[PDB]
């Protein structure tokens, strides 16, 4: 196994092509929709993009996947209920911006009666609120936390954590900028490029990714002085935003 | 401007507050609480946070509370038995770095040994089904790796490099974990105990000292030493077995 191998548009879309004939012969009647999403569904896909495709059921409660290789590709096929699947793109994590893209990039090659069209719909309706609430707990769940993480490394080591850990510091804030523009990043490749190209950044979230994007991330009095910055700016900035809860109790609960 | 420094003696404070808010809360649907993470270790540093997990009588309980008072954070994560039952005995891509957890629980209150259930749960786990999640990481995870960085070298952006770099390392450390059936004590310790064991696949140690020193910027080298990796890996699951299954064009 040394792939995976260059391929083209065509070879991928023929693929495609031969999975969806195959969905359809062994499920029939049970599909309601099929699409591509991925590189591929945007028409973007480079030489080596694996392939990632979507089957809507009707099948009461259906939710399973196929994700193989034959060496030289790699192929993941999900298939979902309607009601799970648009469930799933009503939700909101701190990784939406990398994950719900997806229902933003749909290539649509089968359909019975406007199944894709929904998923889009659900995955664009999303009311603001969801957004604030999942923005908050991200800097709880994940911002808060890597600033413990990166002060014991100040004190108490490992600064061989440090690198790895101002990637995903810089990842989340990246997830931060995403949830607050309401966007989805295109590939994981470009989610850096993307978020720093946003407005009214934290201060100091450029800065960090500078030293990410350029790999340059062995100088670790730099990258704690450049994530204490940044931890700064997430205080200015979520206070400027409202994106704040009482945090004066002990027991929130 | 937290988290603060605080002392062990000064979390176990706070755990406790939070087990008797707890039972006045919950009362008699409240079957264990325990204490997990570096505090349950007794390893917790300067500026831990507290993890504490709750076993709930109530049938599909499954929620969380995790909240900052600004200065120190608590997650508490409360679970029916069966649903942490069937969570402990799952094997996912990421349990080395998941469920050492389950091997750290520290009691703070149990009605009936459920916590010491969880544990020889978690124990328990079948040689299979690390098999299965090794074949399962190889093709989902380091394989998509593989496409990403080779459209790196012909496409870019060399700006992912040194991320996705990152992320190929910690899949080699859970490959690494997978095959030897432990768990990384921290987040923080996770490369430095993956390269320190046997049996390690060609270029992965190599690899590895890139994303410790912090020294990312070399793109040329970084590319070549993810195809040595990758080269290492097609041994390494020949050596131990690890055969994944490339014979069918559509496995369905
Ligand atoms: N399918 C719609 C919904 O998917 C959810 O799971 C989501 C998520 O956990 C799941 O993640 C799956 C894993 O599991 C599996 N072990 C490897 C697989 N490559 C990965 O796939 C996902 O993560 C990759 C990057 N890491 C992405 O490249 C990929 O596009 C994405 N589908 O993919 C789903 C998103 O597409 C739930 N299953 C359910 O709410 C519902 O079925
Ligand atoms: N609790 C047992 C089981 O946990 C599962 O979820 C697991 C996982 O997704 C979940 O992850 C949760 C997130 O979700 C939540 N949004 C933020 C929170 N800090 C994070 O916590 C987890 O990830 C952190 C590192 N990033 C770890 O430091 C932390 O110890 C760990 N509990 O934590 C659970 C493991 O503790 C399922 N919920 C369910 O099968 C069952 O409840
Ligand atoms: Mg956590």
């Amino acid at each position: 196994m040394n792939g995976p191998i260059i391929m083209t548009r065509e070879e991928r879309m023929k693929i495609v092509h031969e999975i969806k004939e195959r969905i359809l012969d062994k499920y029939g009647d049970d599909v309601k929709a099929i699409g591509v999403y991925g590189s591929l569904g945007r028409q973007t896909d480079g030489p080596y993009s694996d392939i990632e495709m979507m089957c809507v059921m009707s099948t009461e409660e259906a939710e399973f996947s196929h994700e193989w290789t034959t060496g030289e590709w790699k192929v993941e096929v999900n298939f979902d209920s309607e009601e799970i699947l648009l469930d799933y793109a009503s939700q909101v994590e701190s990784d939406w911006p990398l994950t719900h893209g997806q229902f933003f990039s749909i290539l649509p090659i089968y359909d019975s009666g406007g199944y894709l069209e929904k998923v889009y719909q659900t995955a664009k309706s999303v009311e603001a609120q969801t957004f604030h609430d999942a923005i908050c707990a991200l800097i709880v769940e994940e911002l808060f936390e890597y600033a413990g993480k990166w002060r014991n490394i100040r004190v108490q080591g490992p600064t061989t954590f440090l690198p790895s850990l101002t990637v995903q510091v810089a990842m989340a804030g990246a997830m931060l900028i995403g949830l607050h523009h309401r966007i989805c990043y295109t590939t994981s490749a470009s989610v850096l490029t993307e978020a720093v190209k946003q407005s009214d950044l934290p201060s100091g979230y450029d800065h960090l990714c500078q030293f990410v994007m350029s790999g340059q991330l062995s100088d670790s009095e730099k990258l704690l002085e450049s994530l204490e910055n940044f931890w700064n700016g997430i205080q200015e900035w979520t206070e400027r935003h409202g994106y704040i809860v009482d945090v004066s109790k002990r027991i929130p609960f």
